């Protein structure tokens, strides 16, 4: 039901930026749909964003 | 394969507190095995940590 | 300048929660003004935030 | 009595990686001398990290 697969590369949209692969995902009650994703800059470094932050690039 | 599963409370074991429910689950080279927990005492606040920082409690 | 000092308690505001002492603080284009706070909930925890996040409590 | 100051240029030495510019600064029982530094490749994204962790670069 996924917006996005794992090894997809997404950015953030707005605001502080972050980019990278999707490496996880997760689900709460504020984040219904949340994903891990690790920074192609930063290696080992993985922020987590709710899916309406994020978007998918080539 | 999972340690864990979606709903278990866990703490983190030494070092910074942290102490919820699981809620997701990611992937590194650096992290093989990596779960993000919500925290109890502030909703809606999430941690990610590798397997071997948490524990299980009842 | 200063909307808080160390130590003062402080709580977001909205969405995830989060409330403990002033540890510190930062400065960024994005967040010119931004304090680190460490949880009373959770010991050595800490987050950082900008100043329209949070309001003091007693 | 500061190791850094605000401007200087530091990375993290293992694990994750982090780089970029000192914005901040943090000070809780575990950590009594800590750091918040801006990306220089995700420009608003900032990290907080204990002295140990971090090493100024040119
Ligand atoms: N995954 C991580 O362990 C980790 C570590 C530090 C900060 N962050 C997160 O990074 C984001 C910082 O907030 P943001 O300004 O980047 O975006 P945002 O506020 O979620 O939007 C926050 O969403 C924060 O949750 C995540
Ligand atoms: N999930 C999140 O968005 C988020 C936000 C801020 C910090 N953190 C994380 O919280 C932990 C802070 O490190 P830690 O001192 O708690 O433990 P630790 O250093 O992983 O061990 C770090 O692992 C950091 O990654 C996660
Ligand atoms: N200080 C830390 O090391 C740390 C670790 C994980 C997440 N966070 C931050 O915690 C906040 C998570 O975002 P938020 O949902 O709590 O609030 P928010 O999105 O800033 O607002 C983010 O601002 C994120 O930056 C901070
Ligand atoms: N400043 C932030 O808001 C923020 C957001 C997410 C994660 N983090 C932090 O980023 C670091 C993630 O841990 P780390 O693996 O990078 O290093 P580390 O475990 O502190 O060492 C943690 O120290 C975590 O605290 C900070």
């Amino acid at each position: 039901n996924a917006t996005f697969g794992m090894g997809d590369r997404v950015r953030k949209k707005s605001g502080a930026a972050w980019q990278g692969q999707i490496v996880g995902w997760y689900c709460t009650n504020l984040t219904p749909e949340g994903y891990a994703v690790e920074s192609e800059a930063h290696p080992g470094s993985v922020h987590i964003y709710p899916v309406a932050a994020l978007e998918r690039i080539n």
